[PDB]
C-alpha cells in the first residue's frame, strides 16, 4: 500500500524538495551576474557543435531569457503519476488526456512559482520548451498557470512538439528560442533538455560519461541547471553491467 | 534483469551525474566567496535552535572547514549496493561487514574528488561526518582514500557514530565541529545531515514542509549543499496520502 520509491522520493521527502531549491537559487544568482554582465556565448549549443568540441550561439544584443523544460522541470505532475501508481500503467492514451484535463492536479516544482517571478522582475523572459503536443496548448497554459508559473505564450513563450517536424527532439525549438533570444539558464531534468545529442544513439555509461566532458562539466549549475526526476524517462534505463561496473563489484560474507 | 530504478537513476545516468556536479559546482563558488569576505555567522544551527527560529554557531576567528557526510554524499557505495540489488536484502550483519571490506568496491561521487581537492588548494579544511561506526574508522579512512577524497583522521577530521553517546544523531558531532572550526559549507544527501531536527518525530509533509521555512529555505545551495539519493534512507517514506495530495488527484477516462 505504499507508493513507488520513486515517487516517495521526488514527491513525498524533504529531501527532493531541498534538492529542488538549491537548483533555482543558483540559477537565480547566475541570472543576476548575467544580468550585471551580459555575456558573449548564449547557454544553447550552436548546430553543428559536437558533444566532443561544444560551441555556443552567441548572445549578441538579443534580449535576455530563460528556458525551462515543463514537466517535473518547473511543474510537478501529481495527478498523472497518482494514476501511474494507482494502475501500475506508460499509457500513452491517459497521458494523452492527462495533457488536456490535468490542470487542477499540478503543483510547482518546489522553489519554481518564486523563481519565475523574481526572472520576470529581474527583466529576464520566461521561456518553455517542452514536448507536450501542440493541439493542447491551451491546456497546458492553463496548467502552467494554475501551477504559479505565470501566462505562457504560444509561439512566443512556450513552444510544443509538433510546433516543427522533428518530434520529441529538441534542438529545433531550441535554435528558433537562441535565434531571438540571448538564453542565460537553460533548465531541464532530463539531459535532452539540454541537447539532442544525448540521445538517440549514446548508451547509458556513454551519456554518464558525457556529463563529465570538460566543456560540458563547467554547465552544470552555471549554465544548465538540473532538477531531480528518479520516477520516469533517460534517467531510469540500463542493465547491471552498465549500473554497477565489474571493478567495484562486492559480495557479503 | 535490471537493477532498481533509483539505482539505475542513481549510479547508472548521466542525469544523476549532472545533479551532482551542479551541487559541488554551487559549493566550490560559495567557499570562494566565504574566503575572499569571511562571514558571521558559520553554518552549523546553534545548540537550543529549533526549525522554528534558526539561529547559527558565530563563525568568530575560527579556521575555515566544510562537512560531509560520507555515504552518498562524497563517496558512492557501489559494492554494497550491487549486493542489494542482487540479494534484495537491510542487513545491519551485511553493511558491518562492508564497512569493513569495501575500500576496492568505492567510487567518488561525481566531482567529489576535484571539489575535496580544491578546497585544499583554498586553505579550507575537509570535515566528514558519518554514522559508520567509530570501530572502523580504519577501513572507513582507506575508503575514503581509495575513493580519492584524501586522507581523513579520527577526531581530527572524521567524526563517526559512537564517538559520542548519541548514536546515530549527528547534532552532537556537529557542535564538537563547530566549536573548534568556521563551517563555511555542509553537505550532505539525508536531512539528518543538516539538523537531527528534521528527524526523530515529524511526519513525512512535516518534513518537506520545514525545508521551505524561509530562514531554512535561504540555506539550500547558499551554505547547505544536498546530493540525490533516491535509494535507501529517511527520503524513501510516506504513504499514498502523504505522497500525493488530496487536492491534487486524477483518474484517467
Ligand atoms: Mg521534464
Ligand atoms: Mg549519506
Amino acid at each position: 500500500e505504499t507508493p513507488p520509491a520513486g515517487m516517495q522520493y521526488l514527491y513525498g521527502s524533504g529531501e527532493a524538495s531541498a534538492l529542488s531549491l538549491q537548483a533555482y537559487q543558483a540559477l537565480l544568482a547566475h541570472v543576476a551576474a548575467k544580468v550585471k554582465v551580459r555575456p558573449a556565448d548564449s547557454v544553447i549549443l550552436a548546430e553543428g557543435a559536437g558533444l566532443d568540441d561544444p560551441r555556443f550561439v552567441p548572445c549578441g544584443a538579443k534580449p535576455l531569457a530563460a528556458v525551462f523544460d515543463v514537466d517535473e522541470t518547473v511543474m510537478l505532475n501529481i495527478g498523472y503519476e497518482y494514476h501511474a501508481a494507482r494502475t501500475g500503467r506508460f499509457d500513452t492514451a491517459a497521458w494523452d488526456a492527462w495533457e488536456r484535463t490535468g490542470e487542477a492536479a499540478v503543483a510547482p516544482v518546489p522553489g519554481a512559482d518564486r523563481m519565475v517571478r523574481a526572472l520576470r522582475q529581474m527583466g529576464v523572459t520566461v521561456v518553455f520548451n517542452t514536448n507536450r503536443a501542440a493541439g493542447n496548448a491551451e491546456p497546458t497554459v492553463r496548467a502552467i498557470k494554475a501551477a504559479g508559473l505565470g501566462d505562457a505564450v504560444h509561439g512566443q513563450t512556450l513552444f510544443l512538439s509538433g510546433d516543427d517536424a522533428m518530434g520529441s527532439r529538441k534542438d529545433g525549438r531550441r535554435a528558433t528560442i537562441a535565434a531571438r533570444y540571448c538564453v542565460i539558464a537553460m533548465g531541464g531534468d532530463q539531459l535532452g533538455d539540454f541537447s539532442d545529442l544525448f540521445n538517440g544513439g549514446p548508451s547509458v555509461t556513454a551519456r554518464r560519461a558525457a556529463t563529465m566532458q570538460p566543456a560540458i562539466a563547467q554547465m552544470w549549475g552555471n549554465g544548465w541547471f538540473v532538477l531531480p526526476n528518479p520516477v520516469y524517462g533517460s534517467g531510469l534505463k540500463g542493465g547491471f553491467d552498465e549500473v554497477f561496473p565489474l571493478d567495484k563489484r562486492w559480495a557479503a560474507p
